[PDB]
């Protein structure tokens, strides 16, 4: 069946904002995971766990008679996909589950662990969600072996359809780079926003890299893929070798011998994938990634034996029965268990990529420490690990249950808790007219604000103006946020603030986070006064301000807006068109076409444009808030034309004389040619939408201000 | 960006289920488009449209002044994707504003018409929906030009993105037959469910068949086409000679001149494409179709000068400028006004395909009383361009404002009026009473019920069980009907029915369409009391019941469901996958994803397959309304392998003692394969899941009673 993108392959493409409908959620309108987890017995959940580990179904045998070290891996891919570039991937929606990642190579007989969880998903329902249950599983994997967890947060809820992620342009599993798709380009420069060397893998190739066995170099390998999955050298290290103390690899034969993944795989496999041919096809048998590594003495158990033996032996490389590169300790004895045979005993092997933890100079330091200290390794690894597993669940006041820890982590952004009385409606009215008061201007506010509240990924959940954190390195120096105007701004704000907290009693005070955002309100209110329409903007107090202490200036760093369609902006130049960018930006801020397309027109008539640029400013009442935007730009009397010095700025010219009258970006003008944009536009622009226009833009406004309001969810 | 889609292509698509979210709705969740069309000043949109007229725009300047042949071409186009087989396309939801009809090679120039309607959709706003102004637009074209139409219906409420069709398999527009995707095969038969020869066209070619100009094989292809759009011969020629009676068409240059259509342009060319480089580019430079033909002396004027022309002359196969097959009046004098000089006069041309008219020999004979008798022909054209650009409007219920034509036709499936009082809840019980009395059981209950309601299509709107048809020729005899069980059923509920109409005062009555509906309703609460669930099944009277006379018997063929994966039935062996069936049906009947999978879930436990079989039917408590079908399927303990005999059926067996516990088909295993249906079916196969699989079921249950319920919207 020939479809749209078949015959117009690089039209924009609109379905990503309308994913995740009310259509595709099988639970009812009103259904809050949060209310269903609170109530889970979780020590009876971790109970039914615990006990599976050591619970061998015969159509996929436990190795040592434990699933632990499967589990483990599982959790660690759950989470491994995340990329800090946009925040996407990541273990916070339970996307293992469906395609692709269900079936990425990587992913291989991880379908064969979340089925043996069913049953216990089964029994508790909807107040344990996937996604949840995936972490939690890990977790208590590593319990039930002796390590001590760092602690455990729920609310994680499902999703019921796959996200729309860019995961590599190759169309080949598991390419080798240099191809016509290739992801590096350079010296070995990986593309952005991508974390893995090759499609279908979590981070890097164990064999090496495009399967070189050089420790070395797959070093710098781990490296990169890791930073850009927000881990620095010490998590990445603790992460490796906590992992590879348990279990083992699968590579009993050949790789022909395993077939078709699950996506792929017959109806009668029921969701499962990777039928293997070798022997019994499982078990002892068992074929994953075609590595046949076991790293420690007592598979089941924590130890430091990873270390142990990754230091007190010298290695030698040799191949798996699949054929695949690895490396065994041939002056040692053969001390380490078999997976199924009591009476078979194996002498000890290690992944290229282990190997690196010894041979890469900055990684041997810090494995020597860990290998003399495993109790600071015990301690690194536990807090890695949290971070692995929650890294992409936002703020705190989203952690559930009774095993959240106390301790407040850089990473995760903090915000400083609240202990004094809130601003009331009467105070926000009386703000709000000191605000206009000053002089601050429509523009300044409201481009003030979207600069606060715009930094949200829905991705992760990171950002948005909660902390205040414009005020802050390096949000104040972006470029998009105009360090100088910027400035001006927060000092007259910040003076406001002073002033009205100094003049409270009883400990009432406002934060500049919440002044920013109801100063932006004031913006929004006076516009549409401008137009002559009194409306009031929702807000709702109960921000707080971060320091710079609390914040971590390298991590903040992924959020920098280089487009930002909203406000008509691009750093530099990009191999993506703008308008691909406008809609990449509407995802993470979580915004529909419609709310994208009513906010974009509004903003452009106050003034929200970097630089006061005039591209996309069709009005002649600038600062009033009108559906001018769109009536200017569905005028069939205006004509427009690429400019002959830049072929994505257009001049739009009266029809009939010539006059230049506007001028365009491709971000303005996709609302006059891209036909569902253009059907939206129309609403906004007809003459009976004034009323519609104003109240849906007031609406997506305070959405966008809320974005990180997780305290009042 | 390598996506699912690629990878795994044949993968069963789900997203057809979801479209048309509120996501992706710029109207309020309440929007009432009825409501706000029935306050519309619809005699003031027609004195704009009236003005538009000859209202010329020097960007695509009127023909002859006047741009009545173009709006009459651009409703006949709109309307004229419809196919009988699904009911999809047609005018009823403004498609051809979107991809990929608002750039098929047919519907070339129609942005045009598009956009000099923008100032009057803008004026009216939400009050007229593109869909109802396009045909609006053909109809005050028609009344300007001197012809009196039979009427108007508004109604039809906008839509928000592209509807998913299937127009073929062509990956080349226009490809001629016979090529990799043909679409005929045999002695030219067109696939099901197509309804146009080439991809991208209305119907025909007007060269003729595959480009060769015989006006008789052209005839066999306007035939066949014609009918799959739900049009008899009498109908076919009324249209074909009453559209040609205005305008003309566009040839002047080579197609090679015109660039790319509005989905390929530039985002400059804001919406519109086929920009031509041949001379001036439009006006009387135009290319549209290659084909310079006039057919009449008085292009902008009703007459009867077409049959004149055609019969009047003998006609010469000649070439259009553009170098297209058409045909020109032997020995003629220059008759035919030029569109924009007028100094020049030209002789009277035809298409191939409006020869068939003549030299077809049914059509002659029509033809010739059109020519003798032309207002028979007057009065058939407009019965025949209001059944064109009504078709797939649905019941007369949904028809609004002041020119609903009063008279009933049959191809409305016309409903009698209610006349009577309505059964109250007290009757209601009693006449479930009466039925659970009976001795029919919730299998026969159920499987009438459904068989009754499950022939709606939201498509066009046709079918559903207003109006017991049930009980006719042809459902009556329906294979998947169950023609003698069905038979038993009906005539125990019409005994029912005549004891209780009996019994009545005053003169209320009940329907046997009600009661069918009443009876299944009595149905599921008895299977839910068996399952000792306490449930009540809404259920609103006021169906009535149609003669035979008004059941047209060949135009309700195209309702027989030949897949109904709903009672797992399939009348024959097909070439598309029974899932992709079941997705199709369920697309039909306006469910989402999760009302697909509890509805079919609770049919399968209910005794609703078709011919009792075992197929699915995951429980030991037949009759009984629970989950049990979730909870077996998605149960590891059981092994699923295709059978010797039929690799489309499966049989589960006990993993452990290859004990035989169930039979399934494809559409009952898709639900524990497909990653997203699996994941619904985990929800309600949960141990908390029973009251909200019950609850889920009645409501579905009750849409599906309901869907041609437009007396009650
Ligand atoms: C450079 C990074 C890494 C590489 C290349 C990698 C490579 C692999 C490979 C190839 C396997 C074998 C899969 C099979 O054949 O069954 C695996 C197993 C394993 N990995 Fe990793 N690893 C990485 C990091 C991690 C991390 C961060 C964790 C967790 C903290 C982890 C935990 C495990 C566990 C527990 C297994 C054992 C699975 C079982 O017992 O079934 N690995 N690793
Ligand atoms: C066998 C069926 C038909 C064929 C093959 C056919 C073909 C065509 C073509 C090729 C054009 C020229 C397009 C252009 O170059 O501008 C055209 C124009 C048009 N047809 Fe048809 N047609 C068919 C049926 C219809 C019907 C059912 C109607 C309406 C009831 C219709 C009314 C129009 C009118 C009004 C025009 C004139 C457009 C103008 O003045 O711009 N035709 N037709
Ligand atoms: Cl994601
Ligand atoms: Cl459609
Ligand atoms: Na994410
Ligand atoms: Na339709």
């Amino acid at each position: 069946g020939t479809s749209n993108r078949d015959w117009w392959p690089n039209q924009l493409d609109l379905s990503i904002l309308h994913r995740h409908s009310s259509l595709s959620d099988p639970m009812g309108k009103d259904f809050n995971y949060a209310q269903a987890f609170e109530k889970l017995d979780l020590a009876a959940v971790k109970r039914d766990l615990h006990a599976l580990m050591t619970t061998s179904q015969d159509w996929w045998p436990a190795d040592f008679g434990h699933y632990g070290g499967l589990f483990i891996r599982m959790a660690w891919h759950s989470a491994g996909t995340y990329r800090t570039a946009d925040g996407r991937g990541g273990a916070g929606e339970g996307q293992q589950r469906f395609a692709p990642l269900n079936s990425w190579p990587d992913n291989a007989n991880l379908d064969k662990a979340r089925r043996l969880l069913w049953p216990i998903k089964q029994k508790y329902g909807r107040a344990i969600s996937w996604a949840d249950l995936l972490i939690l599983t890990g977790n208590v994997a590593l319990e039930s072996m002796g390590f001590k967890t760092f602690g455990f947060a729920g609310g994680r809820a499902d999703t019921w359809e796959p996200e729309d992620v860019y995961w590599g342009s190759e169309k080949i599993w598991l390419e080798l780079s240099g191809g016509p798709n290739s992801r590096y380009s350079g010296d070995r420069q990986l593309e952005n926003p991508l974390a893995a060397v090759q499609m279908g893998l979590i981070y890097v190739n164990p064999e090496g890299p495009d399967g070189n066995p050089d420790p070395v170099a797959a070093a710098r390998d781990i490296r990169d893929t890791f930073a850009r999955m927000a881990m620095n050298d010490e998590e990445t290290v603790a992460l490796i070798a906590g992992g590879h103390t348990f279990g083992k690899t699968h590579g009993a034969g050949p790789d022909s011998n395993v077939g078709a993944e699950p996506e792929a795989a017959g109806i009668e496999a029921q969701g499962l994938g990777w039928k293997s041919a070798y022997r019994t096809g499982k078990g002892a048998d068992a074929i994953t990634s075609g590595l046949e590594v076991t790293w420690t003495t007592t598979p089941t158990q924590w130890s430091h034996n990873f270390f142990e033996n990754l230091f007190g032996y010298e290695w030698e490389l040799t191949k798996s029965p699949a054929g695949a590169h690895q490396w065994v300790a041939k002056g040692a004895d053969a001390v380490i268990p078999d997976a199924f045979d009591p009476s078979k005993k194996h002498r000890p092997t290690m992944l290229t990529t282990d190997l690196s933890l010894r041979f890469d100079p900055a990684y041997e330091k810090i494995s020597r420490r860990f290998h003399e200290n495993p109790e600071q390794f015990a301690d690194a690894f536990a807090r890695a690990w949290f971070k692995l597993t929650h890294r992409d669940m936002g703020p705190r006041a989203r952690y559930l249950g009774p095993e959240v820890p106390a301790e407040v982590l850089l990473w995760q952004d903090p915000i400083p808790a609240v202990d004094h009385p809130l601003i009331d409606a009467a105070d926000a009215a009386e703000l709000k007219a000191k605000v206009l008061a000053s002089g601050l201007t429509v523009s300044q506010l409201v481009s003030t604000a979207w600069a606060a509240a715009s930094t949200f990924r829905g991705s992760d959940k990171r950002g948005g103006a909660n902390g205040a954190r414009i005020r802050l390195a390096p949000q104040k120096d972006w470029e998009a946020n105009q360090p100088e105007q910027l400035a001006a701004v927060l000092e007259t704000l910040e003076a406001i603030r002073t002033a009205f907290n100094g003049a409270q009693r009883g400990g009432k005070q406002v934060s500049l986070a919440d002044l920013i955002v109801l100063a932006g309100c004031a913006g929004v209110e006076q516009a549409a006064k401008n137009a002559g329409h009194a409306v009031t903007v929702p807000f709702a107090p109960g921000r707080a301000d971060a320091s710079q202490e609390q914040t971590d200036v390298e991590s903040m760093a992924v959020l920098e807006p280089v487009a930002d369609g909203f406000r008509n902006y691009l750093k530099g130049k990009y191999r993506v068109p703008a308008e691909v960018l406008l809609v990449d930006k509407a995802q993470l801020l979580t915004l529909s076409a419609p709310e994208m397309t009513v906010l974009l027109g509004g903003l452009r008539v106050l003034g929200a444009n970097v630089g006061q640029s005039r591209h996309g400013v069709f009005t002649a009442r600038e600062q009033a808030l009108t559906n001018d935007f769109f009536v200017n730009l569905l005028d069939m009397g205006t004509e427009w034309k690429p400019t002959a010095a830049d072929a994505d700025v257009f001049e739009g010219r009266d029809r009939a004389t010539g006059e230049l009258k506007w001028t365009g970006t491709r971000v303005d003008l996709v609302f006059g040619s891209h036909s569902q944009l253009r059907a939206l536009a129309e609403v906004y622009g007809s003459a009976d939408a004034q009323e519609k226009f104003v109240r849906d833009f007031v609406a997506v406004w305070n959405k966008v201000m809320n974005l990180d309001r997780f305290d009042l969810a």
